[PDB]
């Protein structure tokens, strides 16, 4: 599926010696339009909790944010765009799209540029195209 | 700028232990949007015969296609919309975008799938974008 191919062959895939952990493309309901293999189940709150911090930026900031209950300290990100999170040498990218959100989660630190940057330029691309 | 930077951290990026030799964004003038290091000149009527290939498919396959005066045997493309060529154990991948070529030069056979296809999602990306 087209969905599928999107996490398959563009967010898993190793650019500059890395690669996410785990990556998905979901609604604004959080329901999974398609995800990576080791991708964890979100909470029903942690998905609002993400939406509210697009429509009000600095509402996960104070708290943290949850995913599958493990704590993401809120970094910079670009706001009612990207939300970004750190956890250990890890971290997690959210961009949003008109109707869905692009999903990715990394173990480790990332090479300095856009080449690894597959959450925000799919996010892009599905924008661009009125998605 | 916006076009140097798709070049160098999109179409030069390595992935999959892969990257281009060379990569260019040029307009159907064959005038240079961007382009990498290595990037050939193309020749006025090189660039008159790729267009010529996308407006009738099949024009440049029985002479072969010529860069910067070097022959590459066309192989399948997506018709109007990318043209192919092979040289040695490397090839050459041109994506037309309403208003762009999208070019990318390898030295190496690719790994296969759509994550090396870097020359095809750009052009896709700049085509939902109305360029």
């Amino acid at each position: 599926g087209s969905w599928q191919t999107y996490v398959d062959e563009h967010l898993m895939c190793e650019i500059e010696g890395h690669h996410l952990a785990s990556a998905a493309i979901l609604g604004h309901d959080g329901t999974v339009w398609a995800q990576s293999a080791d991708f964890p189940q979100f909470k029903p709150e942690e998905i609002t909790g993400i939406m509210k911090d697009f429509d009000e930026p600095g509402h996960l900031a104070p708290t943290g944010m949850f995913v599958a209950g493990a704590k993401y300290m809120v970094i910079q990100g670009e706001p009612g765009r990207v939300i970004r999170g750190k956890k250990g040498a890890g971290g997690i990218t959210i961009k949003k799209t008109g109707q869905a959100l692009v999903v990715g989660i990394y173990d480790e630190p990332m090479t300095p540029g856009q080449c690894n940057m597959v959450v925000e330029r799919l996010g892009d691309y599905l924008v661009e195209q009125g998605m």
